[PDB]
């Protein structure tokens, strides 16, 4: 059957208020994404003022760092 | 005048979908990427564990940076 104004118009708001929350799920995670890469990015400078001291267990931090989302350690 | 009709209601209600169908991608992309930092911190934080009977002060900076607010 052939939707009246009213009906599509209801259509529209539902969809206009997910947006509105949809907004604000993507900024609050693109926050928290910001946050941790910035802490990841602290840690690596960390790691590099320290590297002069070859630790293996700042190695093992490096590694974490370095890892693809394939699993893989590589750097940069 | 004022009031629109059943097919302008209708083209709003599709680009309002069509603009959530690509927000919702964006969401899930990002969704991704903090559990991907999440996982490497939460993986740092034990190392760090592991390792902290040895007072290594920067191991104790690595920690401060995971906890910071």
């Amino acid at each position: 059957e052939e939707l009246t104004a009213e009906e599509w118009k209801r259509r529209y708001e539902k969809e206009k208020e997910k947006n509105a929350r949809l907004k604000g799920k993507v900024e609050d995670l693109e926050k928290e994404r910001d946050f941790y890469f910035g802490k990841l990015r602290n840690i690596e400078l960390i790691c590099q003022e320290n590297e002069g001291e070859n630790d293996p267990v700042l190695q093992r931090i490096v590694d974490i760092l370095y890892a693809t989302d394939e699993g893989f350690v590589i750097p940069d």
